[PDB]
């Protein structure tokens, strides 16, 4: 029940990000849809490979890298998602570089993996546990902070539930992963405890369409759920 | 991995449209609500008057009237979610008619429905099946292209469980109605597998209040888990 | 079916509140997340503690001051939710004062509750009910029509479900809560039918990151849930 | 105005000045109430003397086994019983009823202190 209020002076970075995201949203369409993933499959594939993929690749994988690999197809066979705007020309990309966020002690640097499409699960592990690892000492570059075509800014190791993430330059869709929680869900005609998580698309209207997107997403579920899709070529 | 990009240059129309929403985005207010519709009444009605409304009518019908009767009703009896500002001025209309989207080959073309209000299931489903038949041979005008005040565009046959629709002038509140699901919901005190779909409600708040929307979609939602209000009048 | 319009002109105050939304959605950057709370132990607690108010305190007491004073908690021990920017200038403050909606004849007036972190649940209903009480006989002030940090704007006795409510200055995050409604959650392995009711958090990116919204909803969650967390220092 | 946690640090803080001696003497007086702990060697029931300069002690204790009748069946549950010696030349009998009945409410439910009865 004090009225003491203090000056306290932010950082350049601080007003670099709002003037960045205040420029991305007063030039993209905000524009979000959502749907739900079963994620019991990738439970039981997780458990079962745990130890293969610790005794063969060395490293520890997680909850990451299915929906990576999942975009990234979805990316190569939708191709104006990845694509973008400027100034008055459209430009299809073939390559794919997914744009990470992940924490250091300075704040959020956004890491991004390079060439994503033609790369394996513990390849695409080994990348982000590289990048990670560089953050860890704090040996993250400048060439590396651009070029990032989509998104799957971690939002479920922290706890939410449905997000509506804000498009960053210079890409076109950002697709924000929340928490698994559980929930009883009608499946085959009875009643089952699966547990799912929901999924955000926060993607322009300028470039992508409704119909993009609501196929987009349902193909990225189709490809989690279930991810012999991907091999499949659907 | 191939470092390949090219300088496609799209059309007009493309920019109009997006223009168009930039300007729509700038001009209204993005402001949205949600709720979930009980369809299973609406799925034994369809399935008691399929071959009714076949051998009167002569039309097939589905998923669509529904809504639209329903909104009909909503806007005759709560006239401000109609209304919309050109400049300093709020015009209230007495008439309504639902702007409906549809695909056409080369795009996505809006024929509106008019003189709604006073107008049966089959008839909205002749009006619809008529501009339908008309966008069939490329033969929609430009007279049909403007005067929409309300908006049922479909996202339930693609595929989608939430979405925010970007408000499109001239109107001011538009629903984007969901596909269906399955969800074991608890009804009467026991669970029960009964299938819903979500809507959506993206309206100004510079003339329909946030009391004004939820009643409108409160009211939405009894008309179509139960089609005897429109008739009973509340 | 008839052609007819007219030309109603409306006051300056609906003008004021549509420039002042349209001038806090133009400075502020819209982003939210949603959260599922659940609500049977506050049912179970204002059941058992009804006539215990009332013969104590002498007022009525309803579903309002759990999230009020979960939400002075939460805001005193993350002090970054409540702080806004004035130009190049970031305002912590200590003080927290929720901004409060509720309906009056003319339309709806905001007074705002004053010192509300050492102030208990039913000294809380007791400032309410006296601004209710000046709203009655219409004697709402100027001064307490400023200096809100937070608002938990009442949706939930109108009946939404989701809802995603325009940043108002002067805060920088306002908690919407809905309407209570029955879904059969499974809870410890086993599908129970328990009261939910979602929560809203509209938050600003220039100042409020997501990680920091995600736990501060996650902290109301757990306070609302359990109200035991607030006196235990979590 | 000290939540559970901060109870805790003091406490602990104070247990730790204990633990190399160096318990001062301007800690020794103020008291106003007292929580003398029979509860971790095991005691059931107790009626400990009143010490100066306060005028009520509550000696918890032990926490057993009882199989208690709750909403119409018999169910085991945990309890442990309190004690409450005061002073009747201020402390009135109905005042301290009322007074471990409320403490008794304020531990079986701890939303009762932020609720206010």
């Amino acid at each position: 029940g004090t009225r003491s209020e203090q000056r306290v002076k932010m950082n350049r970075m601080r007003l670099k990000i709002a003037a960045r995201l205040k420029d991305a949203q007063n030039t993209c369409a905000m524009l979000t849809t959502f749907n739900e993933v079963d994620m019991s499959y990738a439970m039981d594939f997780r458990k079962q490979n745990l130890d293969a993929f610790t005794k063969k690749y060395g490293i520890k994988f997680g909850f990451m890298s299915i929906f990576a690999k999942a975009s990234a197809y979805a990316l190569q066979d939708q191709p104006v998602v990845n694509a973008v705007i400027d100034g008055t020309d459209i430009v299809y990309r073939d390559y794919v570089d997914i744009s990470v966020a992940v924490a250091t002690p300075r704040g959020l640097v956004v890491p991004v993996i390079r060439n994503v499409e033609g790369m394996n699960y513990a390849d695409i592990e080994i990348a982000l546990a590289g990048l990670a690892d560089k953050a860890r000492r704090d040996a993250i570059t400048v060439e590396d902070m651009d070029g990032g075509t989509f998104t799957i800014s971690n939002g479920g190791v922290f706890g939410s539930l449905m997000g509506t993430p804000i498009i960053n330059p210079p890409q076109s869709a950002i697709l924000g992963m929340h928490g698994i929680f559980e929930r009883p869900i009608a499946v085959k005609g009875e009643v089952k405890i699966r547990p799912m998580m929901y999924i955000a698309l926060t993607y322009d209207h300028r470039i992508i369409d409704g119909r993009e997107a609501v196929l987009f997403l349902r193909k990225i579920k189709a490809a989690v759920e279930n991810p012999a899709i991907i091999v499949a070529g659907l």
